[PDB]
């Protein structure tokens, strides 16, 4: 069981993640919560690269698919083995919508570079955190965080675009309030948990 | 014209002042040189009670900001008006940095109080003296004065966060020497002020 939260920066990923990692370790699974990049000790350090060292684009990429290779290959994979339910705050949707419809890089290069970095792993469900960059913007400026307007809406639509073509993803409405954004996710979660 | 000096504790932002002063005061202009708080009656007042007082972090905020409104009104306008070139040792960058990415106060609402306070005088150049804060701590260990390291390291990321996007901000290393420091300052001055 390998859950992925998407979408673009203050739609709650975060936050819903950890709500979710609780409740349903309060339900009596195992489970596990990794944020990406990060996540191993190596991945830790790349996202300090990745988040103070001034990086192209394509460095920038390597270096997400390098930290999304080692968690994988260091805990996902053997926490999936041992039945673990296992949460992702981000995952592959984001890199290609970011990387992709943002920065302008190869879609097809990145699907490619995704499925490399996880040897084929893809989630049994994707919950997309959709919302208007103006919420997200008001919400991010809360935590003091001020990211480029134009841009995440390039993004959104990427989510939104990718929401259609490819397997398992639900669109959630994380316009709302928090508990309502939760119990959205849970009714979205039922479908392959029983909750 | 307006010249600010902004920075970390340690980043020499008081010494360098004062060597612009004299620089510019044997150029031949005429020369104001004011430290935050302070720099007026009211302003010390205030700044001994900021010293002398517990104070929760909005408290103090609308003190300092008293103590720019009053300084403001009273010698910097007048300065400028009478053509004097105004030298400050902090200003509205270094609330931000502190009160915002430091004490976690809002900065969108910081810098609207600091434009209250203002009346929207802004520099002509703000010199933003970046330093590590290991280094920075080290010199004001040897003058035996010693700052928390863990709010440090929020403020001097807080300080390059906002040169990124704040107009006229200029990053100066200044993990240097006394004498290449002030060239360097000197160099980045030359692009608004014709010594």
């Amino acid at each position: 069981m390998l859950i992925a939260f998407e979408g673009i920066d203050g739609s709650g990923k975060t936050t819903q993640a950890k709500k979710l990692y609780e409740y349903l370790k309060q339900k009596g699974y195992f489970v596990s919560l990794y944020r990406e990049p990060g996540g191993t000790k190596v991945g830790e350090v790349l996202r300090e690269i990745l988040l103070t060292e001034e990086l192209d684009e394509r460095t920038e990429l390597l270096l997400f698919e390098a930290s999304r290779s080692k968690l994988i290959e260091e805990k996902i994979i053997p926490d999936l083995k041992r039945d673990k339910v296992v949460i992702l705050d981000r995952f592959v949707l984001s890199t290609i919508a970011y990387q992709g419809y943002g920065k302008g890089l190869d879609v097809e290069f990145i699907k490619n570079l995704n499925e490399f970095a996880t040897r084929g792993v893809k989630p049994d469900i994707t919950l997309l955190l959709d919302i208007p960059v103006d919420i997200a913007l008001r919400r991010l400026k809360e935590k003091n965080r001020f990211e480029n307007k134009e841009f995440l809406e390039k993004v959104r639509k990427g989510f939104l675009e990718l929401a259609k073509e490819e397997e398992n993803v639900v669109v959630i409405d994380a316009s709302g309030e928090e508990e309502e954004v939760f119990k959205e996710i849970l009714r979205a979660l039922s479908g392959v948990l029983r909750v």
